[PDB]
């Protein structure tokens, strides 16, 4: 039967799913690790014991335990990101969409969800792999991983909560694909990992980490990169936050053993309830439990790894959205609101810069302010709001990504760069937020193809192009079969991604990124 | 007789001079101080002993001893600034142009020459007062003052070379005008001092200095301001340079008395020959012997004087030229030459920034470079040359002047601001240098009115306007009789000065001047 697959872990029974008036197979909820529960909380994952019988893979699995956004109750703009299944610590499952009839050896794409390493679900509507699997004739995988404390609590030296265990979940899933995708018709020698935001930083982390490099062929990074200032912490900072978390829960802090024991007795929601209390600064775009530079998963600092070429050499396709910061300013900066135009005073602007660059001394805060202020028109509400939006986007997403691409391009075997600037016609978030962080994903997954979702015909066209680029890149290492130019060290070309005829440009946001990647870091080092 | 004037120092005999097909009186070479020679070298000036008989005032006097520019021997662009009379330490004389017939009580204008406090002559062709005196029916005075070591050697504490003595020359001349202009038909209650570059900084210094305020009514500052980074030095730096100068001349450096004695035996040219050897940095736009913050002429730091309003409150008219830096880069920066277009490499650009900001640490040099580099086009030769031109102009002239105007405007009784951007059609300096430092003076003095000098008709028109503005301002405190708006703290308006219909703008170079006046000084204070 087309819906029965015998893998090395046991047999699995899929379900036939309708897609744009045709059908494909879906194998949902395949376990790839032992449930990370009890004494196994904060531990490295453990491979799933093979099972006899037929695993029923016809429904989506639980989503990991995570903080749940209740900012706009009922609003679809925010709720589409919230878990849509029961949460459980028993959450380590993957999902496979397979063309029909079953291929013999095709391109595989593995999606790694974002959510700031504190949230995310493989089971979201915008992540439904059936459009891309069907359209591009790829085998589409989506994995899952522990988030928040469960995924990233770090007490370096201890084996009970080493840190990085959420990254090891992703790795075990990539191990299960390596070992089993062939039985689904996928080519394990032609896997692309792709992910957005923490998913893109994850993808870059598997390129860096020696124990992941061998488990995939190529990588796509959307609005994230491993060297992002929010994507990792020192072992000492990880340690300080695990201790503070236990402090919030009245744990015995005498030893790691005492701490870890106490944390393992607490219900998931107890951890989730005090999780934001451990941040060291009053900040925006900072997440409590994130990957640590442990000397294992990452042998050395990300930067020295990037300088020496200590990383998988392959092809990469990556890019950013126009207005990466608006979401974080909305949710966290004074003066921004969902239902106004959010024109920002100078007083709120300066409040915003302080939140966006928590680690900066006053001189550093002045350097930023001067770099983004139009002194001919410094009380312009719109210019203040947009300039803050760019600060957040630049510092947190664009310029880290630009640094990664430039460093990577020195040693890699082909780099394709995009700048996604189409604002979807049916976007429910206000205008001021622009081309919002995360809103290229629905184009990547082909939602503009389903009539009922209310996109224009030109949005459908753009979706079909993006998908064809991503899948052709996954297949050949080149998005091209008009032509998207290679990004090279000298010319530094990139394309815009929008409903208009392609335009090639060069040096994406160089003025600002020299400031964030060269000048400001020098400034804070000296002062 | 019209050409005979009985003053308080004795009688003086002028000479009738032709001017645009009419005539006026000129009293040239009037002494206003005792010759600063012998034991009086480096001393405060001494008022001129009255004389019996008739002083022959029919010829220009000697120019002070000064370094002589020999960069372009024969070239008129440079030689027009060189002394055109014999140099002598006996140089303290003024020149008066008086309408004919002799007025009874008219507006007086006193011109204070520039030349970086190391050079300058009252007797230059471009300073001929007869066009302005004739056209505007003003009494025009030009004074002189000691420059170089002779004017500005500073050994604070000693009375033999206190420093600032060149400023006291100007002051004695303003004292002689106060006391005697009435006999020439001038109103001593309606004197405007005006000057360009060191002449403009001088004018601002007489506004600041309590012992000068009472000797004039209003002030015009062209391309200079008292708080310019090259216009003054601490007493300690003045001291270090007088000692170094004596070191260059093998003086006994045991005491000030030994030093000063040794310096007074040297011929003028011996001092002039080693004068540039005392600068502390490899720099551009820095002059060895300049005014010192002595606690006498200037009671406190210029800045604390400007903050507290310790300064004459009156009306001021002031401004800058478009391309203030080009002359100093020409003469002193690698890669610029008179007969090429001077496209600058990045290597020369960075060499230029270091020379332009000698007092900056590496971080400071990076801050400058980032502020003036187009990172989308950083090897553009023209953009590098122009960006260096702006660095020099901004740091040295425009932004100091913008700081002075803003501070002054808080307490003053009316501020008129201009931006002079017409490049003269008959300019002999190359194109790349633009609207060159100093080239508004010939418009101020009405050279475009003499046919033989080869200006266009619209240049003559602009000259007539500038002159009418300067003289109407001198007369009433308002350049207006289309309308040049007052510069106010809020609106910060200014006009361009060119052959085109007037345009009012606001906040002259604010982006750059926040950087030079606020950010960079903070940067170097912290590092």
């Amino acid at each position: 039967s087309e819906l029965l697959v015998n893998t090395k872990s046991g047999k699995v029974m899929g379900t036939r799913v309708p897609v744009l008036s045709s059908h494909i197979s879906a194998f949902l909820g395949i376990p790839f690790a032992e449930p990370p529960v009890g004494n196994m909380r904060f531990r490295r994952p453990e491979p799933k014991k093979p099972w006899s019988g037929v695993w029923n893979a016809s429904t989506y699995p639980n989503n990991c335990q995570q903080y749940v956004d209740e900012q706009f109750p009922g609003f679809s703009g925010s709720e589409m990101w919230n878990p849509n299944r029961e949460m459980s610590e028993d959450c380590l499952y993957l999902n496979i969409w397979v063309p029909s009839p079953r291929p013999k050896s095709t391109t595989v794409m593995v999606w790694i969800y974002g959510g700031g390493f504190y949230s995310g679900s493989s089971t979201l509507d915008v992540y439904n792999g059936k459009y891309l699997a069907y359209t591009e004739e790829v085998v589409l995988v989506s994995l899952s991983y522990r988030v928040g404390a469960f995924g990233f609590l770090a007490l370096h030296g201890s084996q009970e909560a080493p840190g990085n265990v959420g990254l090891l979940d992703q790795r075990m899933a990539l191990q299960w694909v390596h070992d089993n995708i062939q039985f689904f018709g996928g080519d394990p020698k032609t896997v692309t990992i792709f992910g957005e935001s923490a998913g893109g930083a994850s993808v870059g982390m598997h390129i860096l980490s020696p124990g992941s490099r061998d488990l995939f062929r190529r990588a796509i990074l959307q609005s994230g990169s491993p060297n992002c200032p929010w994507a990792s912490v020192s072992v000492a900072e990880g340690r300080r936050r695990a201790v503070e978390l236990g402090r919030n829960l009245n744990c015995n802090l005498n030893s790691d053993e005492e701490l870890i024991h106490c944390l393992r007795e607490k219900k998931p929601q107890e951890l989730i309830d005090v999780e934001w209390n451990v941040l060291p600064f009053d900040s925006i775009f900072r997440f409590s439990f994130v990957p640590v530079i442990d000397g294992e998963f990452f042998p050395t600092s990300l930067e020295s790894m990037l300088n020496s070429g200590n990383f998988k050499k392959t092809q990469i396709l990556l890019g950013v959205n126009k207005d990466e910061g608006s979401f974080f300013l909305l949710y966290g900066a004074p003066g921004f609101s969902k239902d106004s135009e959010s024109k920002i005073s100078r007083e709120d602007f300066m409040s915003g810069v302080k939140l966006s660059v928590p680690h900066a001394n006053d001189l550093g805060l002045d350097a930023v302010t001067l770099q983004y202020t139009d002194w001919m028109d410094d009380n312009n509400g719109i210019k203040n709001r947009d300039g803050l939006d760019d600060i957040v986007g630049d510092h947190n997403v664009i310029c880290p990504l630009m640094h990664f691409v430039n460093k990577y391009t020195k040693f890699g075997n082909g780099t394709y760069l995009y700048f996604f600037n189409h604002r979807a016609s049916n976007l429910v978030w206000p205008e001021w937020m622009g081309v919002i962080h995360g809103y290229e994903i629905e184009f990547v997954f082909g939602l503009p193809l389903v009539k009922e979702l209310n996109y224009t015909a030109e949005e459908e066209a753009l979706s079909r192009r993006i998908m064809h680029y991503w899948a052709t890149f996954a297949k050949t290492g080149n998005p091209n079969e008009s032509k998207w130019p290679l990004f090279t060290t000298k010319e530094q070309k990139f394309i815009d991604l929008n409903t208009e005829p392609m335009k090639v440009h060069q040096r994406l946001r160089v003025q600002m990124c020299v400031f964030w990647n060269q000048f400001l870091p020098k400034l804070l080092n000296a002062t």
